[PDB]
């Protein structure tokens, strides 16, 4: 009564290897699920972090190079663009060649770098103002410094586009970094140490007289600037309540509650506002609705802008640009940003060329390499699988309803109503495949030469740009996938309401029409669940069956809501990581997706208890002395297998919303009866708390 299909051999020859079974699961379930994998695997040179969602990413990079790197005769446009894109990329000698000339031929498009600029203030600073060189790095390279503004879903009316500003990301990962103190130290000084490379090989090339004193003085400037322009942004959490977040006004009132003085404007809202639509030709007046996403950090903007001089602003917001490019120019420039990406990510060396290059073109031309990828590499009946369940883990969410005792029947009811509403996408959208025409006029209005990487990157950056800002009046896409195809994740949109799993994670260990549905349910169901109850987290219980912010909660069960999440705040909150230096998770910024885990994994569960019911019990695997109850949380588990290098934990605590894998493991299976229950765990054995956190 041993399955023994190739299919089943294949995955207990995964569970077994990745397992350790010297370990007591209900002592470590991180230990036992995945012991195995620590002690035979590293890190590799080039990876902040590793583990086998990382590794499902790396394999995925290699079909795309298989399906980027030859040319074919019948090749639609689509297809010839990426592909000559990919090209472009991957040709080191031309980019070498070049040295660094196209950024110098970019840098008079943004008013200069001042310091790497002779004699800025006659050659730009007199043209300069705020308003024009934001709104420059804005509307044609979509680089947003100081204050961001874009154009964006209206969270209150899901079917238009509205002007947002909030606060502008910052050059190091997190507010944090910017005490610039132990932990942080070393990413401070390799960030200013970077600024004052880029701004030496830059004079070098430009043959001008290098000074180290005002270099590392300008640049200590900068540093300075940002630190307080940091100190002024919102922290996540005075940022996780989407009904405090939204404040919808006027230009004019803008104007009238948020003035500044830059270089001494002072500062026009309206005239920001218009140098960015103006580019699509879309003209705005001061009765402009804007959706104001950090009015606390635009009110502290002010008296911190009026301290500096042009110069002192326009290098940091041309540095902020600069940044991102220096490691599309020659070599000399690319080793120039080596102890910045040691210090945020730990790694000693850059990904391997192609590697970048096909992820790129992914991440520019999606449905392209969509089309590409499922063609090569994705089934075609497995969308009709994963639906199917998605019906089921659905129902499950619906029918658990009716179990949870804190909240009333009117908000349940319209929970349901959510529920039913979510709309689901899996695999690829048809289109991509039988629809050139459409591909085609997607790329239709660029065109990329060989020769020529950084010229197609800066196009790309400029149609992106002026596609996004051509929405304003136009209506939200309805039709619009969240994700491309060749993605290994899923994704929820509170916007959309909408559900997505790409074909890149349609595969094991999640998912195989052919593999154990213990392992489908405890692998890609959980998954499902996952990305529904973000529909019903800490954010996207906010937004109703439309993707609209409207309160659809009584104040007893919005209340008791938090209450029940505060158990897992606390939680996580309490998980200390070694691999960041003992520092502890942040419970609140990681609630959403904790919760997606937490009632995802119960979720996926009691489908599988359906699935036993309807269907019966499955053969068992061999090699392995566990029923598929237990192999249900093995799989689980072991999605999550990986570790962290010290430098990136100390950024993703800070930056990622997601608790790290071990913690999403043992948090999650703490909080499940159903889990100490299949491997028989004494109360109060580490796995197995009296106190358990539930609110989905
Ligand atoms: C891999 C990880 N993603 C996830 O954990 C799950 C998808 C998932 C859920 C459960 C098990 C495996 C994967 N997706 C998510 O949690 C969110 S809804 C998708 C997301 C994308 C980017 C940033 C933040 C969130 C990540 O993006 O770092
Ligand atoms: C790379 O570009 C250079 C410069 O145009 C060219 O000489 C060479 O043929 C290209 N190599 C490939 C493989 O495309
Ligand atoms: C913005 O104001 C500046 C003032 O220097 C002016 O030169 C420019 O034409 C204005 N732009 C728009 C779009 O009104
Ligand atoms: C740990 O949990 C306790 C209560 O269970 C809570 O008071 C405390 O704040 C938590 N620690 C952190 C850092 O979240
Ligand atoms: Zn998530």
């Amino acid at each position: 009564g041993i399955c023994k299909s190739s299919d089943c051999i294949k995955s207990a020859a995964r569970l077994i290897q990745n397992m350790d079974a010297t370990t007591e699961p209900c002592t470590d379930f991180f230990k036992y699920a995945c012991g195995g994998w620590l002690k035979r695997n590293v890190i590799p040179e080039t990876s902040s972090r590793y583990g086998n969602f990382d590794i499902l990413r790396d394999e995925l990079e290699v079909v795309l190079k298989d399906v980027l790197q030859e040319p074919k005769t019948e090749d639609i446009v689509a297809v010839q663009k990426a592909k000559a894109l990919y090209r472009s990329c991957i040709n080191e000698s031309a980019i070498d060649s070049r040295g660094g000339e196209p950024l110098l031929k970019l840098l008079p498009d943004i008013y200069g770098w001042p310091v790497a600029t002779e004699n800025w203030e006659q050659k730009y600073g007199a043209s300069w103002t705020a308003e024009k060189a934001i709104a420059q790095l804005n509307s044609k390279y979509g680089k947003k410094v100081l204050i961001n503004l874009f154009v964006g879903t209206d969270d209150k009316n899901s079917v238009n586009h509205v002007i947002h500003i909030d606060q502008p990301r910052l050059g190091l990962p997190s507010r944090d970094y910017y005490e610039c103190t132990g932990i942080y130290k070393e990413a401070c000084t390799a960030y200013v140490d970077f600024m004052i490379s880029v701004a030496r090989l830059i004079r070098q090339e430009e043959r001008l007289p290098i000074d180290e004193n005002q270099l590392a003085l300008e640049m200590n400037k900068v540093m300075e600037l940002e630190k307080e322009i940091a100190n002024a942004t919102a922290k996540p959490e005075d940022r996780n309540d989407p009904m405090l977040l939204y404040n919808k006004m006027t230009l004019a009132q803008i104007q009238n509650n948020f003035s500044l003085e830059i270089n001494g404007k002072p500062f026009s809202w309206l005239n920001f506002t218009n140098e960015i639509m103006s580019t699509v030709n879309i003209s705005i007046t001061n009765e402009e609705d804007v959706v104001v996403y950090a009015p606390e950090y635009l009110t502290k903007l002010k008296p911190i802008l009026t301290k500096y001089s042009a110069r002192d602003l326009q290098n940091l917001m041309s540095w902020r640009f600069i940044m991102d490019l220096v490691s599309s120019l020659s070599r000399t420039y690319k080793e120039s940003r080596n102890a910045f990406r040691k210090a945020l990510y730990g790694t000693t060396s850059e990904t391997a060329t192609w590697r970048r290059c096909a992820n790129y073109v992914n991440g520019n031309m999606e449905n392209a390499v969509g089309r590409l990828y499922v063609e090569a590499a994705f089934a075609g009946e497995s969308k009709h699988v994963v639906e199917d369940l998605i019906a089921q883990i659905r129902e499950v969410f619906i029918q658990t309803l009716d179990d949870l005792t804190w909240m009333d029947a009117e908000t349940k009811k319209r929970a349901e109503e959510k529920a039913l509403a979510i709309k689901e996408r899996i695999g690829y959208p048809d289109d991509i495949v039988s629809n050139d025409n459409k591909l085609n006029n997607e790329y239709l209005e660029l065109n990329y030469k060989e020769d020529e990487y950084f010229e197609n990157i800066i196009q790309n950056l400029k149609f992106s740009q002026s596609k996004q800002l051509k929405k304003l009046r136009e209506k939200v896409d309805k039709d619009e996938w969240i994700s491309g195809a060749a993605v290994v994740n899923a994704f929820y949109s509170s916007g959309r309401n909408q559900i997505v799993f790409p074909a890149g994670i349609l595969q094991p260990p999640f998912f195989s029409a052919q593999q154990s549905n213990s392992l489908n349910y405890g692998g890609i169901g959980m998954v499902i669940g996952h990305e529904i109850t973000h529909g019903f987290d800490d954010n996207g219980r906010n937004f109703n069956k439309d993707g609209d912010l409207v309160d659809w909660w009584t104040q007893q069960s919005a209340s008791n809501f938090k209450e029940q999440s505060q158990c897992m705040v606390y939680q996580y909150g309490n998980f200390s990581w070694d691999l960041a230096g003992g520092q502890h998770l942040n419970g609140i910024n990681t609630l959403g997706e904790n919760i997606a885990d937490n009632g995802g994994l119960g979720q996926a569960y009691r489908a599988y208890q359906n699935y036993i019911k309807k269907n019966g019990e499955e053969k068992l695997l061999p090699g392995l002395d566990l029923n598929h109850k237990q192999l249900f949380f093995l799989n689980f588990a072991q999605v999550w297998c990986g570790t962290y290098r010290p430098e990136y934990a100390v950024n993703s605590i800070k930056t990622d919303v997601h608790s790290p894998g071990n913690f999403r493991i043992i948090g999650t299976l703490q909080n499940s009866a159903e889990f100490s229950e299949a491997f028989h765990c004494r109360k109060n054995s580490y796995m197995n708390p009296e106190k358990k956190c539930r609110v989905w």
